[PDB]
Parts: structure tokens; C-alpha cells; sequence
């Protein structure tokens, strides 16, 4: 079981840095970032001190397709709890069974607008993190940390 | 029953704002902040719909005792970088059933204080990389709140 974190066009340096820290906290295997908008130099200040996750490990790609090659499963995320989208909808309780023995890309979208409908169409599953139904939209890095933690919660 | 989040001496405006957002995301009942160092005005920029949490809900104290009054259980989060009988977030549901609980998180750049430890009924660690076990404050908060909500 191998985990690739894919962050699509992150906008905030704090988010990018905080995600990089989480990659070390949770021993993520691969860290890909599509066309980052955030200033990488600024992001480094929020990453795990001495870790070089941004500097060395992080792989930048130009487009979505180059970040989702060579995996078994693509799990997109959304703050909207949804047809085709219901059909691919999952929850955190589902993850353990689905990712067993697989190389999985966990894909997160833009702070402004999320993932596009086509990015979701290209993904196998669409994960929603349960939260207040009246305000379920989590900040990007906090969503990432919750998902990564779910890979660790029985330690 | 009811859950009070207690954040001691937060330094980062981003962390404070992010925490306020999470309070709304996960319907935390009470929210206290002890001697904040962060600029609360700047923190609002990071709070999104949690701005109302900062406005109306957030209580500021100048000492720790005042932030942990009138609860049944105090649970402080730390890590092995800082600190047995420690617990994990999956243990929470059994411990807190039918109780008013304060969840205490400390200032980012320092370990739990002796006071915080003395006052705490349980010490909670988030399962993580032993070489890099320290989560950023607001991300630790989000994980714990998430587990409470999941339950
Ligand atoms: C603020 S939205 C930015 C990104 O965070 C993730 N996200 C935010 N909230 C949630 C949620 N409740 N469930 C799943 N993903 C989320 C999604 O990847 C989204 O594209």
C-alpha cells in the first residue's frame, strides 16, 4: 500500500507548507503538486523544519494527468455531499477496504473552487469528510490532515 | 455532552483563525483562548465562516484555571517530542460519554506546561511518524475535532 498525495493548483503558501509538514507527519510516499500558484519559497517557512519535503521530495507537474499516472486508484475529495457523483461517493469509513494492497492517489483541489467536474470524472471515487452539514467546507490543509490521519487512526 | 476547546497562548494568527473555522466545521460548544499572543484581528482573515466563532463564542482568559472551570474531564494533547497511560483520539468516545470535557492544546513553540499537565485527567497523542510526531497546532485540533464528530 503506497500513498501519493496530489494537490491541484494550491493557492496559499501556508496551505502548501502545512501539507508538506503533514507528508512527513504521516510518511506519505509521494507528493505531487499540479501547477502551484502559491509562492514555494514562502511555503517552506510552514513545512517541517529540516525535512526538505518541498525542496527535494515534492514533484511539480504541469497538468492533472501527469500527477495521476501509475497508480491503481484515484480518490478525489470534495466538500459537497452529492447521479454519477453519488455513484462514486465514499466516506472515510470506506477507505481501509478500498486502498488495501493498492497504490492510491489522494487528490485535493483548489482553495478557491475545488476540483473541476472533469478532474472528478477522471477519478475513481469522491471522498466527503463528514462535518457540520451547514458548514462542511474545511480549509485545504486541514482536510488533508484528516484524511492522512484516517490512514493512521489505529496507529 | 458538551465540548470546550481550550487553546493556550496561541502565537500564529493563521492557527487561531484556522481553529475558529474548525470550531464551526465540527460544532464545538465552547471555545476559550488563554493569553493569546496572535493578533486576533489578523486571525479573522483565516477564519472563513468561523469569524462568528471569534466574534461571539471565543472567551479570552488571562490564566489557565479560568479556562477549565466547570467541566468533568480535562484532556491535553501533546506528543512524544514533548512528553504513560497516554490515550489516542480513538479512545475518546468511551471516556467522554455524558461528560463536559475540555480539550486543551498548547502554545506552538513550547511543550505543555507543568500546570497544564497537572490539571489534565488524560494526555492525548495523535498517532504519527515517530521521527516527526509533532503536528501543527491547528491540524492537531482538526484531527481531534474530526474524531469527536466521526463518533
Ligand atoms: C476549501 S476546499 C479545498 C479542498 O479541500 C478539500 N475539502 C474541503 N472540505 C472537505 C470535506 N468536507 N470533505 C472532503 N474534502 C474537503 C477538497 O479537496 C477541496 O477541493
Amino acid at each position: 500500500m503506497t500513498i501519493r498525495l496530489v494537490i491541484v493548483e494550491p493557492e496559499g503558501a501556508y496551505n502548501l507548507g502545512f501539507i508538506a509538514r503533514l507528508v512527513k507527519n504521516f510518511l506519505i510516499d509521494e507528493f505531487y503538486v499540479v501547477n502551484p500558484k502559491a509562492d514555494i519559497n514562502e511555503a517552506i517557512k510552514f513545512s517541517a523544519k529540516g525535512s526538505e519535503v518541498i525542496e527535494k521530495m515534492m514533484k511539480i507537474t504541469n497538468n492533472f494527468d501527469d500527477a495521476i499516472r501509475d497508480v491503481d486508484l484515484k480518490i478525489a475529495t470534495s466538500s459537497i455531499a452529492d447521479g454519477d457523483l453519488l455513484r462514486k461517493s465514499i466516506r472515510p469509513i470506506d477507505l481501509e477496504r478500498l486502498i488495501k494492497d493498492k497504490k492510491v492517489a489522494f487528490i485535493f483541489g483548489r482553495e478557491s473552487v475545488g476540483l473541476t467536474r472533469e478532474e472528478i470524472a477522471k477519478s475513481d471515487f469522491l471522498l466527503f469528510i463528514p462535518a457540520n452539514p451547514e458548514y462542511p467546507v474545511l480549509n485545504l490543509s486541514h482536510a488533508v490532515g484528516i484524511v492522512l490521519y484516517e490512514l493512521w487512526r489505529n496507529r
